[PDB]
């Protein structure tokens, strides 16, 4: 039993969601109050992502003798933080299934989050040498933009992209980029379109001239980035398609759904002459080879020492995890996989929890409970919620995303084209890249273009320019993914890689040796969007949603309306203190 070596349809895989949807879609209830209580714990945690694991860890720090049960519906622990493995050339190649890197941790990680990192042996400075920052730039590789036939008349890859991005691992002086005029000059757009794009960068003007600074901020909060480019900068409908998908990977929405103020904060072009006040700079290098799955693995090994030997950040990378040790009776911490919580109820100074596993209901009991699952799931579980609080929890509509890992036999085609990363403005996969090169522990990142390498590509099922709000794009994105077979997902992967790399000799039937699709149908937590949400009413809803209910506290990154691992930790810490 070893989920990380499984390929194919992963993420929220078949088997993980069916009981959840029986509750969510069919409104079936699974009451367990006529079943005998089978086990008792000090703490029961619903949900085995980073938030739930942190809740267990901080609970145990406060109560060293505590008996803790973690209930998790997927076949692996970690929630969005998942380890993916490939076997190639007799060596393991690691990928991350979801939760990707520690985001600007020097600036954003709270005291408690840094305390967890220290106790687990994670030294942030180690990544200043573990991350091979100059590997790809030193090979002369650059980022590129792929324009597709269907939207631009021709397939064309344009390299040398100088576009600075929010979470950038490449030092600016090492982008191997070209001037805006040279770069944009190769775009397969009309001469007029190209000269307006170049002017955007070479001749910024105050597109909101006359307005005060406060009026500009108000306008930009209620205007989408796409409408600002269209109505105020004056770009054509064809020119703005270049910007449609740029924000998909980081925000799970396109330029039609992001306020122009948020594009400004993320360094998008078009604001340089508006006279706006100061708001991206921390190097994006805090990346284990399996992403933030290493954080989950570090906590699990620390909470359940029998699952794996070693201590510290180095030996976790290749540590062998024995999943049969996760849920042993008598062990004070038990992690119960493949299990959907269906009921949570305060009773007699404690909490009764029902869960379903392999089609059968079970009842356990805790002194305390932390609900670290998707917040939208809580109203279907927590029988004590007021109607007001249940409605608030349901307002956190999460964003769907797909992280796909592809094993290439070699990456000579990437070398030939001079690229390590591609942006595709109007294709399903908007970001395709050679994986981050990290050496940590005994793991060595692939180096030889003649030999296998992992590729990472992000697909966000947006519905741009439709007049939808963000919650509706998210829901509709999930219906689209629900309609797609694995075979359909694989055809998109293969078709796009063939069209982008094919001119340099790539043959997808021969050069792809592995595919892992991490389908995160419920991905990023919702976040307050000033195009569609009132800030004061959103703050109130968020605060109400996560209010403690007896001895049941609410966590997950969802509870912060903030899709980050440090939010997951901070929300768990708040949940544990409330108990
Ligand atoms: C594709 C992707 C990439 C990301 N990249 C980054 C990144 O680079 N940096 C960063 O800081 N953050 C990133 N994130 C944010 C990510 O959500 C957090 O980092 C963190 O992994 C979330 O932890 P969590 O415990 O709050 O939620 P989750 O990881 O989602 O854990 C909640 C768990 O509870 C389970 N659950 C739900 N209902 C039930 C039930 N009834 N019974 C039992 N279990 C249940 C869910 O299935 C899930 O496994 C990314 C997210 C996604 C989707
Ligand atoms: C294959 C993976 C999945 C797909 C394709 C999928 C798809 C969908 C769709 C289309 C909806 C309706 C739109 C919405 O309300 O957001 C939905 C809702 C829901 N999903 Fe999923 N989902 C998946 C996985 C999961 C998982 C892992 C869970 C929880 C363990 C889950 C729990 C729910 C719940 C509770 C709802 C109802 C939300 C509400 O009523 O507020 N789903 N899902």
């Amino acid at each position: 039993y070893y989920p990380p070596a499984l390929t194919g349809l992963r993420g929220s895989h078949p088997g993980a969601f069916e009981v959840a949807h029986q509750m969510g879609w069919e409104k079936k209830t699974f009451d367990v109050d006529h079943l005998p209580i089978e086990e008792e714990y000090d703490l029961v945690v619903v949900g085995g992502g980073i938030s739930g694991l942190a809740a267990a860890w901080f609970y145990r720090e406060r109560h060293p003798a505590a008996r803790i049960l973690v209930i998790e519906n997927h076949d692996d622990f970690g929630g969005h933080a998942k380890r993916n493995e490939f076997q190639a050339g007799g060596r393991t190649i690691l990928g991350y299934g979801g939760s990707e890197s520690l985001q600007s941790p020097n600036a954003l990680y709270s005291e408690d989050a840094k305390h967890l990192l220290k106790r687990l042996g994670v030294e942030l400075k180690r990544f200043e040498t573990a991350f091979d920052t100059d590997f790809y730039p030193g090979l002369g590789l650059s980022r590129a933009v792929f324009f597709d036939k269907a939207s631009f008349g021709v397939d064309k890859l344009v390299s040398g992209d100088p576009t600075p991005m929010v979470a950038d691992e490449v030092p600016r002086d090492r982008l191997n980029a070209r001037s805006w005029r040279a770069f944009i000059g190769d775009f397969p757009l009309s001469r007029e379109d190209r000269e307006a794009l170049i002017a955007l960068y070479e001749s910024p003007r105050d597109y909101l001239a006359g307005k005060s600074v406060e009026e500009k901020e108000t306008y930009l909060a209620k205007t989408s980035y796409r409408d600002y480019l269209l109505k105020n900068v004056g770009l054509s409908e064809t020119s703005v398609k270049y910007f449609q998908g740029r924000s998909n990977a980081f925000s799970a929405l396109g330029a039609d759904a992001l306020p122009a103020a948020d594009a400004y904060a993320a360094g998008f072009p078009g604001f340089d002459a508006l006279g706006l006040p100061q708001p991206m700079d921390e190097p994006y290098i805090y990346h284990f080879p399996d992403g933030n799955a290493s954080l989950a693995r570090l906590m699990v090994r620390d909470l359940i020492p029998a699952v794996a030997p070693g201590r510290g950040m180095e030996d976790i990378v290749m540590a062998r995890f024995d999943y049969s040790k996760l849920d042993l009776a008598g062990h004070p911490v038990r992690l119960r996989l493949n299990s959907t919580a269906v009921s949570v109820r305060n009773r007699a100074g404690g909490v009764d929890v029902g869960y379903s596993r392999a089609g059968r209901l079970h009842r356990v009991r805790g002194k305390h409970c932390v609900m670290a699952c998707y917040n939208m799931m809580v109203p279907y579980l927590l029988r004590d919620l007021s109607e007001e609080q249940a409605h608030a929890l349901s307002q956190n509509v999460k964003f769907p995303l797909v992280y796909t890992k592809v094993l290439l036999r070699n990456w000579q085609a990437w070398k030939t084209l001079g690229i390590h990363e591609i942006y595709a403005p109007t294709l399903p996969y908007s970001r395709i890249k050679l994986d981050f090169p990290v050496d940590l522990g005994s793991y060595r990142h692939p180096r030889d273009p003649r030999q296998p390498i992992g590729v990472h590509m992000v697909y966000v099922p947006t519905t741009p320019n439709a007049g939808m709000d963000a919650r509706t794009q998210a829901r509709v994105g999930r219906s689209k993914l629900y309609a797609m077979s694995f075979e359909q997902l694989e055809k998109d992967i293969r078709d796009q890689l063939q069209a982008m790399l094919g001119p340099a000799g790539f043959d997808h039937r021969r050069d792809i040796t592995g595919i892992t699709v991490n389908r995160w149908s419920h991905g990023y937590s919702y976040f307050m969007n000033t195009l569609y949400d009132d800030e004061a009413e959103s703050e109130a809803l968020m605060e109400l949603a996560r209010s403690k209910v007896g001895n049941v506290a609410i966590a997950n990154s969802d509870a912060a309306w903030d899709a980050y691992a440090h939010a997951a930790i901070d929300q768990a810490v708040r949940a544990v203190r409330e108990l």
